[PDB]
RNA sequence: GGUGAAAUUCUUGGAUUUAUUGAAGACUAACUACUGCGAAAGCAUUUGCCAAGGAUGUUUUCAUUAAUCAGGAACGAAAGUUAGGGGAUCGAAGACGAUCAGAUACCGUCGUAGUCUUAACCAUAAACUAUGCCGAUUAGGGAUCGGACGGUGUUAUUUUUUGACCCGUUCGGCACCUUACGAUAAAUCAAAAUGUUUGGGCUCCUGGGGGAGUAUGGUCGCAAGGCUGAAACUUAAAGAAAUUGACGGAAGGGCACCACCAGGGGUGGAGCCUGCGGCUUAAUUUGACUCAACACGGGGAAACUCACCAGGUCCAGACACGAUGAGGAUUGACAGAUUGAGAGCUCUUUCUUGAUUUCGUGGGUGGUGGUGCAUGGCCGUUCUUAGUUGGUGGAGUGAUUUGUCUGCUUAAUUGCGAUAACGAACGAGACCUUAACCUGCUAAAUAGCCCGUAUUGCUUUGGCAGUACGCUGGCUUCUUAGAGGGACUAUCGGCUCAAGCCGAUGGAAGUUUGAGGCAAUAACAGGUCUGUGAUGCCCUUAGAUGUUCUGGGCCGCACGCGCGCUACACUGACACAGCCAGCGAGUACUCCCUUGGCCGGAAGGUCCGGGUAAUCUUGUUAAACUGUGUCGUGCUGGGGAUAGAGCAUUGCAAUUAUUGCUCUUCAACGAGGAAUCCCUAGUAAGCGCAAGUCAUCAGCUUGCGUUGAUUACGUCCCUGCCCUUUGUACACACC
């Protein structure tokens, strides 16, 4: 079968992890890319590397792949992480719906001032 | 009926099967559980009676009455014994039927004791939790059984109790799950912990393996036997738990035409070569004996090769010492006769050299002599499959293990991934050679094409391999050969997270594009001492196991085997005609490849010449094959074995025919038993050619081309291989 070896996969990932904007989905252009940037001196190996590189580039157009950054993702996950809604989900805006034992803890701890709504506790 | 398949057996007297009923004896299915009771052995239908028991609860009683126990006693599965009853089923022994070499067994049909019960014995089980009884302490957790307690809500009853279910606490049980502050040699253990920091109480047993739970004595038993229980003698291990391999008629997964399936072509059925043993001895030189010996030693031996007799040769015994020795000492070669002899070896004479030499003592050289079980090197094989190894980290006291893997994927330890491993090195792949593409580049009189010149034959009206190196201006499609490009699964449709897989399109090429080369760790007592001045040791070294010469032998022939050639014909044989390749080789002290002319029936002979090679042999005009005829279903014009005669060639030599040609002779063989080999596309098969060997001989091998298929594209059934789990009493490793 035609299963590519690690020397092809690992090298191609380094190409994508570094030269993503220069690469594209065209094999013929990707063929010329490997000429300038890599030192293969083996037409079969270079064709395999360009062929496997093109395969992942078409995969990138869908959201995959894990573990091959591709720094354009890195800058993207930065802005995903920084995102935050202005209204906290912990806001009480019926304010705090807890049970009999929880409110008892508030009395014990000396904080019997929270707008606590005591709910019943039963077993079905 | 019964079985892997059968048979013994029953059956038209109705077997087996169907329904109803009856009798007999045994047993108590499903419910049935990591549940219960009992001191253990054991105990599973209902009901009644009889006696007993643990746990629970207790603000009841006694007050040390307790624990363990040598002898002693009760109970004690199954089998077995005695005397009755019963006797359905099953079933020791026994009889048959199969299987098998045997089958006193496993398998099947019968079948006695027994299996069941009352009375009386027996007292042993892998009677096991292989783990004595009492007591205290020590990590967590959830189930479950019995009792008790507290709470909650449904459900059935109820003058609000009780049962079922739910949650929790506690006592007492059967167990279980994770962990190691601990234990052990380890497997593993909440006990096998609280033990070299060694003492809570009591009883029993053991002291390397056998002999041996045997002999004897005692005692119990109706008996079978039980309990108690040695010694002589023998032996360096036996044994326990784990580890890595190997093996398995163990399981899971995956592969291979040196495996099979579907097929194709063979071999095994005479004769050829000795390719392999007896016989002759000078010998039929010798090595190799499953794959991994037997057209192998590139081993197609006339002489040589040669290693298997005779005859000679060796200061082809270097060098050192001594003697013959300075009256010359030493020493060899000729001629005739004998002696094969062409060594004067013998009868004689000539030269002769002077310690170049001849003997003796040491020491060397040579040996296709032995040892491949002393070795190097090389090759083959394990093993053509995908496997192997450190470093740091983790587990284990240790051998060692993880890394190197559950799953999917791949031809692949190939990847995607999971992950006490991370990061790497080999092998695979990658790489190199070769085949297929380029009307793109480079450039060719040692390759071609077009153009033109001269000329030939028909037409003469334009067409012919037409023919002709300095006959030629241009070009490189064909040919040659360098750089390059080209395929990377490209695109599309599906499955899938991925790795990838299937189909179609385009493309010269889509199985890794086809075929090879190289090819890891470890090993074999694999082969080679007969390749080597590559060698250790042993043997021999003047009547040689050195060397050379003649002849013979390696070929000898009742017999068995292996690799092959030709055939058993009509899809054919023969005669003419048509008529197309590729890989290659070729001349110096002597002829290598050979053209053309001449002679001959053929093999051949002769003469002038070409080629040290894209130039000449050579377009190697190969064969198979196609066309037209003869033959005719006859072992026949198939087949060419054996043999007779003659003629040439190579060689110094052809006899046991080297080989070639002509005529004649015309054997088995009509498709091949039990068995067995190779093979998936330009492949099998058929057909030939060149090279190696070579003065001559190719039925052999290495390559090349021509014609060119049937059938899978799957599997683990046979034979083997790879990985994992598992078992092992194996490690010389299932021979
Ligand atoms: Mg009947
Ligand atoms: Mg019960
Ligand atoms: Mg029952
Ligand atoms: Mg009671
Ligand atoms: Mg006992
Ligand atoms: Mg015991
Ligand atoms: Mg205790
Ligand atoms: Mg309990
Ligand atoms: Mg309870
Ligand atoms: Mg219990
Ligand atoms: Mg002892
Ligand atoms: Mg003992
Ligand atoms: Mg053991
Ligand atoms: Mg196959
Ligand atoms: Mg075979
Ligand atoms: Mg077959
Ligand atoms: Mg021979
Ligand atoms: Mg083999
Ligand atoms: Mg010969
Ligand atoms: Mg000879
Ligand atoms: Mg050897
Ligand atoms: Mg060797
Ligand atoms: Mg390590
Ligand atoms: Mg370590
Ligand atoms: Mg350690
Ligand atoms: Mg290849
Ligand atoms: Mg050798
Ligand atoms: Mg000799
Ligand atoms: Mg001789
Ligand atoms: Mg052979
Ligand atoms: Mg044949
Ligand atoms: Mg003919
Ligand atoms: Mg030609
Ligand atoms: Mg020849
Ligand atoms: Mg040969
Ligand atoms: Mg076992
Ligand atoms: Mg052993």
């Amino acid at each position: 079968g035609r299963v590519r070896t690690k020397t092809v996969k690992k090298s191609a990932k380094v190409i994508i992890e570094r030269y993503y904007p220069k690469l594209t989905l065209d094999f013929e252009t990707n063929k010329r890319i490997c000429d300038e940037i890599a030192i293969i001196a083996s037409k079969r190996l270079r064709n395999k590397i360009a062929g496997y590189t093109t395969h992942l580039m078409k995969r990138i157009q869908r959201g995959p792949v894990r573990g091959i950054s591709f720094k354009l993702q890195e800058e993207e996950r930065e802005r995903k992480d920084q995102y935050v809604p202005e209204v906290s989900a912990l806001d009480f805006t019926g304010q705090l719906d807890v049970d009999t034992e929880t409110k008892d803890l508030l009395k014990h701890l000396g904080f019997d001032s929270i707008p606590v709504n005591v709910i019943p506790v039963t077993q079905a």
